[PDB]
């Protein structure tokens, strides 16, 4: 994967690239306008150390934040997402793997018309990275998901557990 950054909108200013996970990227960017995906899956972060809002980009060009839905300039850290060639996860409506379930080995842009549950309590990763979307058609806050346990909605870092729609990362 590389991914370079700017600081600057429009594919301007100090930039710079990246084609590993990067905890830091403040001592090589004070922020981060514009981006150009060369290949990977990236996960963008506005907090260092993966943390705070996540932005998920595939091959292209953002001309602005905006572009990849972000609503600052604040890009600092990053992760290049691995490539999977199955994708399976499991959902569940309560905690700790109860309630009702369902599982997906495709995406779903709308995981109301599949389940009647507006909200997704613990989930399993069982093959292959996901991005999960708090809003059907891959809309509102993003969370990226990869193989392992989550056994409440604060595991993929919400805040709540809104749920509505589901993709496979894929190159």
């Amino acid at each position: 994967g590389k991914i370079t950054l700017y600081e600057d909108r429009g594919f301007q200013g100090r930039h710079y690239e990246c084609s590993s996970d990067h905890p830091n990227l403040q001592p090589y960017l004070s922020r981060c306008n514009s981006a150009s995906v060369d290949s990977g899956c990236w996960m963008l972060y506005e907090q260092p150390n993966y943390s705070g809002l996540q932005y998920f980009l595939r091959r292209g060009d953002y001309a602005d934040h905006q572009q990849w839905m972000g609503l600052s300039d604040s890009v600092r850290s990053c992760r290049l997402i691995p490539h999977s060639g199955s994708h399976r996860i499991r959902l569940y409506e309560r905690e700790d793997y109860r309630g009702q379930m369902i599982e997906f080995t495709e995406d779903c842009s709308c995981l109301q018309d599949r389940f009647r549950f507006n909200e997704i309590h613990s989930l399993n990763v069982l093959e292959g990275s996901w991005v999960l979307y708090e809003l059907s058609n891959y809309r509102g806050r993003q969370y990226l998901l990869m193989p392992g346990d989550y056994r409440r909605y604060q595991d993929w870092g919400a805040t709540n557990a809104r749920v509505g729609s589901l993709r496979r990362v894929i190159d």
